[PDB]
């Protein structure tokens, strides 16, 4: 019955988010880039949830994406935005920044839009990459700072308005070759549980030491 | 699961907090300067509890505080210090409260770092900005405040290879000098205290609903 919308919805950590709001009872709707992973989460989810296909980097294709999102769930309760993440050329950090500062923007604007009045949540994911070495530090960096900078003034001007802006901060997530998911998962969706009196508005986890 | 240690256990918030634990199955040393609503809460929760009379600002009630607990139930494996005072400035009376904050802050601290350092587990402290309802004295909290965050952060990143984890819980906007229930805020907060394999909650922000 209650309905959530889920970005980067083929990563291990959208992956992971997407079958424990399931698991919880919910409706998803899961937005991505790569429609094979869409498609084995529809596998093994059935008809608790749709793939929507969607490029989220462009004003149209936002648009489409949640009118066919409202059109199988109604409005949403829940915006889960995972922008995910990714010697620098113009052209490597073009590519960077627009799937991640202006997916961030896009998918907030219409939030407000559809549930700016009706109330709700909007959580976002700022992820940070378990790197082992710490090669390309500095343009992630440049990212989420970026989308924390746009977030938390977005929030504030949403004051007072029943849409309320929670930031998630998973840092030691995998790829490329020690955090979970899964694990990861359970903290964001524990923290994103609806009390009378109360919200989580920030929430970081941190690797556990070896 | 294993034995806590709560500090200001008679608070709203430190009563809460205890009772949720004793709940989830823990052993709760209950440390806090109010006697009987310790002796109160010795009788609700029996032989799950013991209650330790301490003032958490000298340095001989911490040492004899510690002792009875870790006589009493061994080791903590998480100590958790609500320090959580508000006022209702002169430099003569008002420091009382004020620093009665950041030494008692620091005290547990050292005595948690000294107890269970080597060993590991978790030192949890929670923060509040309490519903003060007028603005009046709200520089004099920040300060407070401020003072035990930039203690405590540079306390964690002087502990960085250590298996002594340092948590901060920050439940803004709590109901004060008697929005938020102690109830919703603890549940908040320990879930997010809950162990898992691969990582742990670093910060947890509670925030007001409007």
């Amino acid at each position: 019955l209650g309905h959530i919308i889920v970005t980067g919805a083929g990563s291990g950590l959208g992956r992971a988010l997407t079958i424990g709001l399931v698991e919880r009872g919910h409706q998803v709707s899961m937005m991505g880039r790569r429609y094979q992973r869409l498609q084995q989460q529809e596998l093994l989810l059935g008809n608790a949830v749709i793939g929507i296909v969607a490029d989220l980097a462009h004003h149209e294709d936002v648009d489409v994406a949640f009118a066919a999102a409202v059109e199988w769930g109604g409005l949403p309760e829940l915006v889960l935005h995972c922008a995910g993440t990714g010697v620098y050329t113009a052209e490597q950090i073009r590519r960077v920044m627009e799937s991640n500062l202006v997916s961030t923007i896009l998918v907030a604007q219409q939030t407000v839009r559809l549930i700016g009045e009706r109330g709700g949540v909007l959580a976002n994911v700022l992820s940070s990459a378990a790197q082992v070495g710490k090669a390309n530090e500095s343009l992630y960096c440049a990212s989420k700072w970026g989308m924390r900078g746009f977030l938390e003034s977005l929030r504030a001007e949403l004051k007072d308005s029943p849409l309320r802006l929670v930031n998630l901060y998973p840092s030691g997530i995998r790829s490329e070759f020690f955090m979970t998911p899964e694990d990861a998962a359970a903290y964001m969706l524990d923290a994103l549980e609806a009390r009378s009196s109360c919200h989580v508005t920030d929430l970081f986890i941190g690797r556990n030491e070896g």
